[PDB]
């Protein structure tokens, strides 16, 4: 017989270790590891030891490691033993480590993590968590120091028109932290509450309380959450109810997507929104978008902007000048609030009388138009937001192919359309992936989460390490899978109730029930009415992005769709996903039911809910309808 038995190494340091014991992988990679003698084992009695200042980081790391390892790991202050993980903040090491980098020393003093900042220590602890959560509790001795090549590393998350649940955003933020990603551009609506903007409080929106909460979580993770309110284009969700601010074409037809930048009350409305955001985001940036103002048309159809340009910026001024002038004016405005402005690059147009301010960060996604190398020559600060790093729920042209990018040698200087710039350009800030909803019924947010996994690891690797230590993408993939999600994602209770037969009094206006609940692979439920044999759907109402956003829309019974299939079944996506329901448990015990696509909450209508949509249609009082959570708590 083989005699196979667990090795069962003693906890702490051992001078003996096999020469080729695996060093568990991390993402980002920690390049330039220097091997030392022996190995260190996490085991019974191992503690995370730190100063008082780092106590919170130590306690959190101990708790997490206890969960992953099944060993009771406690935090402590005072002296560390070779059994222990030590956290050290040494701010004198800024040259070696920078604002975000860290050093690991693994040896007879235990596992030491050193950073020059709180975020640095935290980022070192992410590698420690990654290394210890792969079923191996012995780590080869040695040392490494690592810091990110680029300062901004992250994602555009367009939580726009449709709502991305705050629970999803919290998970997203935990995933970003695991991956040492420090940037999220969040295009979203913060619920407008002043008399002069409140008619734009249509769904999707986020409450001030909800934003304050995820910004606080982000900041603890070293993540800069930058808001975007796109302007002067893509303004439908803001101007629908304010036709007075919409731009009319030569024939007098207004577009709810277009802000009239010649109307000073329209510009003031935009600035009012900036002021509303300022109370809840902590970032020093403002992103105003400036993409696709004239999509589906041209400035020739808006002669009024030419007229405005000439008045404002002198004879010969063009609509491009007026557009750039609006950008420069928003720059002036947010600077005076201590912020730096950011735009999308298609906002950079050929001007005559006005020139675009060079203190504006350019996030470059669109390679038609002024080329990267040209902007380099100009001296602009640039972030790589290539379309190669896009996902869309509906536009299948936009699915990140991490394999292809890894194998083809993309790096952060590889701008849109494969146009290379010097990756060491001293004003290249970094790079990001971008997560766009577009026609939104094709994929649930949970399917989005599954799909983006590989691409998030790819961008993490190339923005921090800018190296390819895995021989191929497939080698990377095997290690990223072994590393897995951070604790918070593993803990999220996607489906808190068992499949089965339920009485659901909230649904009595639809059927007396009972209801058969079954779970879906994306972490939702289908709810079948045992009376009619049909399934509950949120199907009907006014939409944005082909998803029902109408506050007060009522659910309905429809023939049962097959909820067991994946997102490649595009032909049935709408019937399927309109039949998916998210069930959450209260603090504590009570359950809420939300349409998976809309992320509003079912409630019995009282007739006292207050919202712009409800001024013009209300569900019959006492019937069950969807509402944003803030109108029904
Ligand atoms: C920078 C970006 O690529 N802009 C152009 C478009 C994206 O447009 C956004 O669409 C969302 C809704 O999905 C918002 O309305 C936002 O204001 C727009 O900027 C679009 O998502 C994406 C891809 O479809 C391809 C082109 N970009």
């Amino acid at each position: 017989s083989s005699g196979l038995v667990p090795r069962g190494s003693h906890m702490g340091y051992s001078a003996t270790a096999p020469v080729n014991l695996t060093r568990p992988a991390t993402v980002p990679s920690m390049d330039g590891w220097t091997d030392g003698t022996g190995a260190w084992t996490l085991g019974e009695g191992t503690r995370v030891v730190s100063s008082d200042a780092l106590a919170a980081r130590a306690q959190s790391l101990a708790s997490e490691l206890t969960k992953f390892t099944d060993v009771d790991i406690k935090a402590a202050t005072g002296s560390a033993t070779g059994k222990d993980i030590s956290l050290t903040l040494d701010a004198s090491k800024k040259a070696e480590l920078g604002d975000e980098g860290f050093k690991l020393n693994i040896g007879s003093k235990g596992l030491e993590v050193i950073g020059a900042t709180d975020i640095g220590v935290f980022y070192g602890t992410r590698s420690v968590s990654q290394m210890l959560r792969q079923g191996q509790l012995t780590l080869p001795a040695g040392t490494v120091a690592t810091k990110p090549k680029y300062k901004e590393r992250g994602a555009t998350l367009c939580a726009c028109q449709i709502n991305i649940s705050t629970d999803w955003i919290d998970r997203f933020l935990s995933d970003m932290a695991d991956l040492r990603l420090n940037y999220v551009l969040l295009e979203m609506k913060l619920k407008p509450e002043e008399d002069n903007t409140k008619k734009a409080a249509t769904w999707s929106y986020y409450t001030r309380d909800d934003v304050k909460k995820f910004v606080k979580k982000a900041n603890n993770y070293g993540i800069d959450v930058i808001p975007e309110i796109n302007s002067p284009g893509h303004m439908n969700v803001w101007l629908e109810n304010y036709p007075e601010y919409q731009l009319a074409d030569n024939s007098g037809r207004k577009d709810p997507n277009k802000l009239d930048i010649s109307n000073p009350e329209a510009v003031k409305f935009y600035k009012t929104l900036i002021d509303e955001y300022d109370g809840v985001f902590t970032t020093k940036y403002w992103h105003m978008g400036a993409d696709e103002y004239m999509i589906g048309t041209s400035f020739d159809n808006y002669s009024k902007l030419k007229t405005f340009a000439e008045k404002q910026y002198g004879a010969g001024a063009t609509p491009n000048d007026a557009f750039t002038g609006f950008i420069n004016d928003i720059d002036k405005y947010v600077k005076a609030k201590g912020k730096q402005l950011r735009i999308w690059n298609d906002g950079i147009v050929n001007t005559k009388n006005v020139s675009l301010n060079k203190d504006i960060v350019i996030e470059y996604w669109y390679g038609a138009g002024r080329k990267p190398q040209e902007l380099v020559q100009d001296g602009y600060t640039l972030m790589n937001a290539t379309q190669a790093l896009y996902w869309s729920r509906s536009a299948q042209v936009y699915k990140v192919n991490a394999a292809r990018l890894y194998n083809n040698n993309w790096n952060v200087g590889t701008f849109d359309g494969g146009r290379q710039i010097d990756k060491n350009y001293d004003k290249l800030t970094g790079a990001k992936v971008s997560i766009w909803p577009d026609s939104s019924y094709f994929q649930t947010e949970n399917e989005v989460e599954k799909e983006i996994f590989d691409g998030m690891r790819f961008i993490s690797q190339m923005t921090w390490s800018d190296s390819r230590p895995w021989a191929t993408w497939n080698d990377m993939k095997a290690d990223i899978d072994k590393i897995g999600y951070p604790l918070d994602i593993r803990e999220y209770d996607y489906t808190p109730v068992d499949a089965g037969i339920y009485d659901i009094p909230q649904l009595k206006s639809i059927s007396k029930g009972p209801w058969e609940l079954i779970t879906t692979p994306d972490g939702y439920y289908q709810m079948k009415d045992t009376v009619s044999g049909k399934c509950l759907a949120l199907f009907t109402g006014s939409k944005h992005l082909d998803v029902v956003t109408q506050v007060g829309a009522r659910p309905e019974l429809r023939n049962c769709a097959d909820v067991s299939v994946g997102q490649d079944q595009r032909n049935t996506a709408n019937e399927r996903n309109t039949q998916k329901w998210q069930i959450r448990a209260d603090k504590d015990g009570k359950y809420t039911i939300s349409p998976a696509l809309t992320q509003q909450r079912l409630a019995i209508a009282t007739g006292n809910e207050q919202n712009i949509d409800l001024e013009t249609h209300r569900p019959a009082a006492g019937t069950v309808a969807q509402f944003p959570a803030d109108l029904v708590s």
